[PDB]
C-alpha cells in the first residue's frame, strides 16, 4: 500500500513547470509566513551585525498539486523540494546567510489534497543592525529583519504574516541567550518599496533589545570611580609632602587615561562621544583638577600659608561631594 | 562470483522510492541510534559553544531492501547512500556542522538479508552550551546535545537509544582532551516537544563537565594574593617614610585594578559578578584599606603620635589574619 | 492558461546555444548596466579593502529570445538563467566575491517580446582600495570599483552605463553606514585597456570617502594634548623638588611613547610618517624639552641661581603658547 | 592511433561496478600506501593541531581493469577516478581536511595491464596533536597521524606500508619549516582496533618533534633573569635611602608578575605548572625576598644597626650566588 | 549566420575524449605559459605566506580541434572548458588556492583553425614563502612560485615560458601595493625533479622583495633611541639625588624591556636573534650600564668623593659618544 503514494506523487510532477508561479496571469499569489527563532545569536557591536537561527516557514496555494487519496497529507523532504516551484525569498538586510545541510538538508515539505503547501526551512543569518550609540550603554537597540521576493513584484507575489501579528513570530525561551543584551519583545510590520523594477512588498520584524548593564560597571565605571577616590586621598596629606602627593595625582591621571583607551577597544570606532565617554571625562577632571590644586597650593605655600591650608582642608569636603552629586544626576538621567 | 552481488543490488533499487519512509501508512518507523565521540572539541566559553566529533550511527528496518543470497551482509559506501531513503536527522541545539568529505565522504552503509539497515556517519558539530557562570571557576557545566527528525513527527518516526542507555553513547579515552575542563560522565534522555507542526521526539545527551582549576590560580589568584602581601609590607616601615609607603599602596592598588581588567578578557562578557570577581574585590579592599590606614595615620601623627604607632603595629597582625581567614572560607565554601 | 507560457518558453530554448553571444559575427553586443548599492560594507584600512553589497543589473538585446504572446514580460528565476547565454562579467579590482544563495539563488531574469533581456543579481564584493595615508586622518580616499568582460574583447562586447551617468549608480540612504568614513558622492567612468588578449572595455565607479574625525581625537590627540599639559605643571614647582619634577617629566615621556605605539596598532603598517605622527613627535618634543629644562636648571642652580629662576618662570609662559600656537597651524592647515 | 586507447578504456568501464571492492567474497583486498610530506604546516599549540600537506598515494590490485595493448601504462586524471572503485580512506585523528581543486582536482590515476592501480592524491590535514607540556619548553612532542578504512573492516581491506617502513614515508628537505619546532625523524606503525563494527586496521605515523629553544629565552627567561639582577642592585645602596630601594623592589616585583601573565598568553591554558612557571616563581622569590630583606633591615636599623649592615653586605654575595647556582641546576636538569 | 558556428563546434566535441592528452603515444605535448600578476597580495610574515592574484594563461596544440570556417577564432567561456582536455596544472609551493566564480567562472577559452588553444584563468594563491630573518629588517626576501603537472611526467607534458623569459611574467604597476615590502624585479626558471613517479618539469618564478624600512624606525628604533637618551640625562644630576636618578634608570630599563616584548609580537616566533634584537640589547646595555654607574658612584661617594665626581662628569661625554658611534656602524653595516 506504498506504491499508491508513488503513483499520486508522479502525477503531480507530470507537466509541473517549476519556472512558473502558481496562478500565473490569473491572480496574485499569496504567501503566508511564520517564524520561530530557535536561538538569537550573538550581537557583534563592532560589525553592527547579529546572528540568528530560525525555522522560517512559508505557505501558499497551488492547484497544480491537487490530488485525491486515502491520506490527507504528504510529508516529504528536500528531495522533492527542487522539483517544484518555490518563492525566491531573500533577506534584504542580510549580509551572509548559509543553510544547514546536516545531517540532511533541513527542509520539510507538506502537501494537502486541497493543494495547500508548506515549505519550512532552517536558516542562519548574519544580519546587520545599525545602532545609534548616543546613549551607550543605556540604549534600546531595535535590530530589524527584512525579507521579500527578489524577482516577483508586489503585483504577483504578496507576503503576509499568518494568524495575525501575534503568533506569527515566536522566540524560544532559551533561544534568547545574549550576554550583554536583554530581549524585551518583537514587532512585525509590512511595507512597500517602489524600486526601479516595480513595487516589492517587504516583511519587517523588529526585536527590541535592552542592553543589560553590569559588565561595564565592573569593567569601566568602578575602576574610574575608585580611581577618582585614590586622588582625593592626597588632600589628607601634609602640604610639604611634595613627592607623596605627586605620585597620587600623576599616577592617577595616567591610569585614568589608559582606561579610556582600553574601554573603547571593545566599543565600535564611533566618531562621536558616548555617555560613558562624558563620565570618563568628568572623572578625568576631578583627578586632573586635584593635581592642579596641589600644584597651586605648593606655589603659594611659601608666600601665603594661611590660605594654602584652607584650600587643602576645603578640598577634602568639596571634591567628594561634587563627584557624588554628579553620579546621582548621571545615573538618574540615563536610568529614567 | 561478483556479478551476483550487482544483480541483487539492482533489484533493491528497482522501484525503490527514496522520498517515502519505510512502512508508510502501515506503522511507525523506529530508529535505533548509537554514538561514539571520537574527540570532544574545545569549549569556547566566549561563544558558549563546544566542538565535538562523533561517529553518529542509525539503524532501522526496511522491508523493501529484503534479499536472499550467499552473503548475509552488504558493506557499501556513500555511493549508494543517496539512492535510498534516510532519516532527515538534524541537531536542534547545533549551530554550524560540516561533514567530512576526505578522502571519500565518510559514510558506511550496511544491509542484512532481513532488511535491517545501518547508516553511520562522521560529524563535526559546533553546538552551543548555555553556561551559568555564577560560581565561576568552581562550576559544573552540563552541555547538552539534541537531535531529531526535521520533517517526520513523533507519530511517524521515533528515535530510541539502542541497547539501553549505558552503551548507547561512548567516549574515547583520549578523545576527552580539554584543557580547562574535566569530563566526568554522560547522560542520555528523551522528550517530546509539541510544536506547531505536531509532536517531535528529541534525543538529548548531556555531558557533565567539571572545570579543572589551576590555570586561574597561576593567572589571577596568585598575582592577587601576592599583590595583597606587597601592600602589607608597608606596615613594617617607619611612619615618617611618607614617600616609601605611598609607592607600595599606590602602585599596589593600580596593579590590583589591571588584573581585574585583564582577567575578564578571557572570561565572557557576563552581566553579573562571579566568585572570582568577589575575591578580587576583597583583595582590592585590603590593599585599598591599607592605604587609608597610612593616610589616616599620617593625618594624626602630628597631633596624637601615641595612637598612631598602636594602629600601625596592630595592622601588622590584623590584615594578614583577615586575608588568611577569608581565603579559608572562600576556598572551603566553593570547594565543597 | 498557464500551459501557453510553457510552450512559449520551450520554443526559446529549442536550439538556443548558450556558448555563443547574441549577434555573433554580425554586430557588437551592447550591454547596459545599472547598480544599486544596498549597503557599503566596512572599510578595512589594514587590508586596504572595502566590502560592498549591490544589486548589479545588466541589459542586452537578443533576437533569439523573440516571442509573441498575451504577456509582454516573462518574470523568471535562476532556474532558466543557466539555460541561456550571459556575459562573463568579472571585477578586475575584486579579491574575493561570493554570491547569495539564500533562500534561493538571488537572480531575477526578465524577457520582453522584443528580445530585450534583464539579468540582475545580488553580490558581495571584498574589493581592494589603495589608500595614500599621507594626510591621515585628514584624507579623502577614492575607492574605485572596476568590472568588465573576461573573455569578450571590446570589439565584441561593450559595457555602457544606462540612462546616463546620473541614475546609473544609486546608493541607499541607510546603506552608507560606515563608522570612520563619511561618503560624499559617486562618479562613474569608462576606459579601454590594451592587454595581450586585445582591447577590453572597463566600467569604473569611484566612491568619494571623507574620513570623519572624532574617534582619533578622543583616542590619540586628547591623551597627547593632556599629556603635554601634565608636564608643564612641573614648571609651577620649586626647583629643589628634584624628585617631584622628575616623576612628571619621566612618567610623561614614557606615557607619550606608548601612545605612539598603541595608535599605530589600528593604523596599517605604512612605511612613512603620517600627519598624526608629526603631531605626536611635536608633543614628544614639548614633554621631552621640559625635562631637559629641569635637568639644565638643576645643573646650574648651585652656581647661578639668578638665571635658574628666570628660565623656570619664563617656561611657564613660553611652552604653553608654543603648543597652543602649533595646534592652530596644524589644525588649520589640515582642516582647509 | 589515439582511438585505440578510447576503445580499451571503454571496455574497462563496461559493467564495472564502483560500489563493490575488488575480489569481493573471494579474498581480502590488500592496499599498499606511501606518503610524501610536501610541507609540515605550522603547529598550533593553543589548538593542539598541526597542519600538513602530503601527496598521499595508494596501490591495489583489480583484475576487472585488466587489458592488453601497446602501452603498458595509462596515465589519467580525476575525470576517470569517480568512475571506478576507490578505498574509503579517512583520517581518524584528523579534524578538518580539505582537498586541492586548483587548477584541476589534484588526482593522478595510473593503470597497468596486469590490473595494478595507483591513486595518488594531495591533501591538507589539520590533525590534532595531544601534547603533554610538563617539561615545556624542553619537550619532545610526538604528533601522530592515523588513517584507515571507514566502511571496510580488517577482514576485507588491509592497509600496509609499501617497500618496508623505511621509504614508505618521505619528508621534503624544505618541507619541514617550523618556527618553534625541529623535526628529528618519523616512525610508522600498524595496529588493529576492535570497534562495535568489527576490527579495523590502522596505519599510524609518528613525527618526532624537538622544540627549538631560543624564542622563549629572548622573550621570557632573559627579561626574568635581568629583572632579578635589577633588584639585587638595591643591596649596593645606603640603608637610609628608603625611597630609592623601595622603587627597585616594588617596581621589580610588579614587572616580574606581568611577565608571567604575558608569557602564558601564547602558551595553552594548561591546568598545571610547567618548567618555565617554576623558573618564574623562583625568580619571583629572589626579587620578593630582596624586598623583605630591605623591609626587615629598615625595621631594625633603629635598634641594632650593627646587624643591619652585616645582612645588607652579606646579601650582596648570597643572592647572586643562589640565583646563579639555581640556573645551572635548572638548565642542566632540563638540557640532559 | 550563427547556426554555422554551432555545427562547427559540435563536430569538434564529436568523439573528443577529454581523458586523453593530445598527441598521445605520438609525441610530447608542449605547453606555453604566460602570467600577469593583477595584484601581489599581502605578505604574512607570521605564516610565511604571500597572497597573489594572477591571470594565469596556457597554450598548447591540439589537432583534434582543427576546423575550417569564415572565422579564424572561436571565443568561448567556461561552458565548453570542461568538455575538452586541459592540463592538470598544480602549484607545488601553494597551500590553499581558490578560484573566482563571480559573476561567472572566470575562464576564457580561444581556439584557432590550426588547432592551437588558449585556456586562461584567474587565480588567488596563498603560497608559502620561506624567509631567513637573519638580517631583519634589512633583508631581501626571494619568494618563489612553483607549478607543474600533477599526473603527466616530463616525458609527456613539458611547460615552457612563452616568448622568452622577459615578457612571460608581467606585474601590474598598481598591483604591487605591499605596505612593508618593495618589489624590485622578477625571475623565471625551469627545473626537473626525479620523484618516485618519474621526472616532472617545474616552472619556477621568483619575486625579489626588498623590505622598505620606516615602520620599525617609528615603532621600535626611535623609542629605543630616545629611551637611551632619557637615562643619560641622569648623569646631569647631583649625585646625592638618589631618588631622582633611581627613577630614570629603573623606569628606563623596564621600558626598554617591554619594547623588546612588544616588538617581537608582530615578528614571527623565530628561534634565533635578528639584527634588531642585537640593537635592542645594545640599547639595553647603555641604560642598564648607566644604572650600574649610579649605583657604583653612590657606593663610593661616602669614601672617595673625588673619583665619584670624575666618573659622573666623564660619563656625560662617554656614553653619548659610544651610542652614537655604535649606530653609525650598525646602520652602515646593514645599509651597505
Ligand atoms: F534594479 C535592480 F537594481 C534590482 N535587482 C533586484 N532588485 C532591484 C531593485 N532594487 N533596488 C534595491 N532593492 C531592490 C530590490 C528589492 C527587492 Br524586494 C527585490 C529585487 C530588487
Ligand atoms: F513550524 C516551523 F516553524 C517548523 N519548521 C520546522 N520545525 C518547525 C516547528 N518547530 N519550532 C521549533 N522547532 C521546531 C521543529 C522541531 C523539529 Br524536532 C522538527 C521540525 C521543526
Ligand atoms: F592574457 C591573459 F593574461 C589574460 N587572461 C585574461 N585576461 C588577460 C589579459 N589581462 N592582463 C591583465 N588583465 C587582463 C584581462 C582583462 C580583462 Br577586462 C579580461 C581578460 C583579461
Ligand atoms: F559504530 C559506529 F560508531 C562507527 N561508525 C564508523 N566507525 C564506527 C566504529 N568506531 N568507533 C570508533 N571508531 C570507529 C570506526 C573506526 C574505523 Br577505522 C572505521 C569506522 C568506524
Ligand atoms: F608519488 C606520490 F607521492 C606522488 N603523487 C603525486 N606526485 C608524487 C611524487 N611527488 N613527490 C613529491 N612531489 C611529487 C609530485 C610532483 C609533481 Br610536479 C607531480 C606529482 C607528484
Ligand atoms: C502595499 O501594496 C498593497 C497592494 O496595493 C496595498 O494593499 C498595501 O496597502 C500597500 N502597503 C502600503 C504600506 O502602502
Ligand atoms: C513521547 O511520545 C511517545 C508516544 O506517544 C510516548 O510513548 C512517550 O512516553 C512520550 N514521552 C514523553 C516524555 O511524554
Ligand atoms: C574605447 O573603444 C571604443 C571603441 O573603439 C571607443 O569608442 C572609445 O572612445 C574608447 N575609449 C577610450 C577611452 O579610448
Ligand atoms: C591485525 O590483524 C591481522 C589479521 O588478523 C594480523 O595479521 C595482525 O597481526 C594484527 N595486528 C595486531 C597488532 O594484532
Ligand atoms: C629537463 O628535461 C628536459 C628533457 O629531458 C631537458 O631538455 C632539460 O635540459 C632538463 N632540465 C634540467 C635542468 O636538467
Amino acid at each position: 500500500n506504498i506504491t499508491i503514494f508513488t503513483r499520486i506523487l508522479d502525477g503531480l510532477l507530470d507537466g509541473y513547470d517549476n519556472r512558473l508561479r502558481p496562478g500565473l496571469g490569473e491572480r496574485i499569489t499569496q504567501v503566508r509566513t511564520d517564524m520561530y527563532v530557535n536561538s538569537f545569536g550573538p550581537v557583534s557591536d563592532t560589525e553592527m551585525e547579529y546572528t540568528i537561527d530560525i525555522f522560517f516557514a512559508q505557505t501558499w496555494k497551488d492547484e497544480r498539486l491537487r490530488f485525491k487519496g486515502p491520506m490527507q497529507r504528504l510529508p516529504l523532504n528536500n528531495l522533492l523540494a527542487s522539483k517544484i516551484w518555490t518563492p525566491d525569498t531573500f533577506f534584504h538586510n542580510g549580509k551572509k546567510s548559509f543553510a544547514h545541510w546536516m545531517t540532511t538538508p533541513n527542509r520539510m515539505l507538506r502537501i494537502w489534497n486541497d493543494g495547500r503547501v508548506l515549505y519550512t526551512l532552517r536558516l542562519t543569518i548574519s544580519a546587520e543592525c545599525p545602532m545609534d550609540l548616543e546613549d551607550f550603554p543605556m540604549d534600546e537597540q531595535n535590530c530589524p529583519l527584512k525579507f521579500g521576493s527578489y524577482a516577483y513584484p508586489n503585483s504577483e507575489v504578496v507576503y503576509v504574516w499568518t494568524n495575525g501579528s501575534t503568533k506569527s513570530v515566536v522566540v524560544a525561551e532559551d533561544g534568547s541567550r545574549l550576554n550583554q543584551y536583554h530581549l524585551m519583545g518583537q514587532t512585525v510590520g509590512t511595507e512597500n518599496i517602489s524600486t526601479s523594477t516595480g513595487e516589492y512588498t517587504i516583511m519587517t520584524a523588529h526585536f527590541h533589545l535592552k542592553r543589560k548593564i553590569g559588565y561595564f560597571v565592573i569593567q569601566t565605571y568602578l575602576p574610574c570611580i575608585m580611581t577618582v577616590i585614590l586622588s582625593q586621598v592626597s588632600f589628607w596629606l601634609n602640604r610639604e609632602s611634595v613627592a607623596a602627593r605627586t605620585v597620587f595625582g600623576v599616577t592617577t591621571v595616567l591610569t585614568m587615561t589608559t582606561l579610556s583607551i582600553s574601554a573603547r577597544n571593545s566599543l565600535p570606532k564611533v566618531a562621536y562621544a558616548t555617555a560613558m565617554d562624558w563620565f570618563i571625562a568628568v572623572c578625568y577632571a576631578f583627578v586632573f583638577s586635584a593635581l592642579l590644586e596641589f600644584a597651586f597650593v605648593n606655589y603659594i605655600t611659601k608666600s601665603q600659608p594661611a590660605r594654602a591650608a584652607k584650600i587643602d582642608k576645603m578640598s577634602r569636603i568639596v571634591f567628594p561631594i561634587l563627584f557624588g552629586t554628579f553620579n546621582l544626576v548621571y545615573w538618574a538621567t540615563y536610568l529614567n
